[PDB]
């Protein structure tokens, strides 16, 4: 249910306050965006899809709720997106990484920071106080 524990302190991280089908957007390119929900599908995307391009609604990853803890970062990986334009045989995937930010940012939305074209992986970051222990 969108929660994970730091194996070494027992601290429970809960990202459920960011969950839900309404979700968020992240800026893509110059005027575009990506629609995304946390730990579940997004209402603007095809059924079961957690993140998709806003212009086309094409999937960049199927939703899941497998939140993981790795070196102080909480992460989700939505795989099995649509066919990769840059490499035959591959499907888009979205990695969403939550990092502690003691004070919430002025905008406070996820950011698409990189798109690895060789593997069609979209890397997103969200610096949030919910990732602080």
């Amino acid at each position: 249910d969108c929660q994970v524990t730091n194996p070494s302190t027992g601290h429970l991280f809960d990202l459920s306050s960011l969950s839900g089908r309404a979700g968020f957007t992240a800026a893509y390119s110059e005027k575009g965006l990506v629609y995304m929900s946390i730990c579940g599908e997004n209402e603007n995307c095809p059924p079961g899809v957690g993140a998709c391009f806003g212009q086309t609604r094409i999937s960049v990853g199927k939703a899941n709720k497998r939140l993981r803890y790795v070196d102080q970062v909480l992460q989700l990986v939505y795989k099995d997106g649509s066919p990769c334009p840059s490499k035959s045989g591959l499907s888009y995937k979205s990695v969403i990484s939550f990092v502690c930010r003691p004070e919430a940012g002025p905008t406070n939305r996820p950011m698409l920071i990189s798109l690895d074209k060789q593997t069609c992986t979209l890397f997103f970051s969200w610096h949030t106080p919910l990732a602080c222990e």
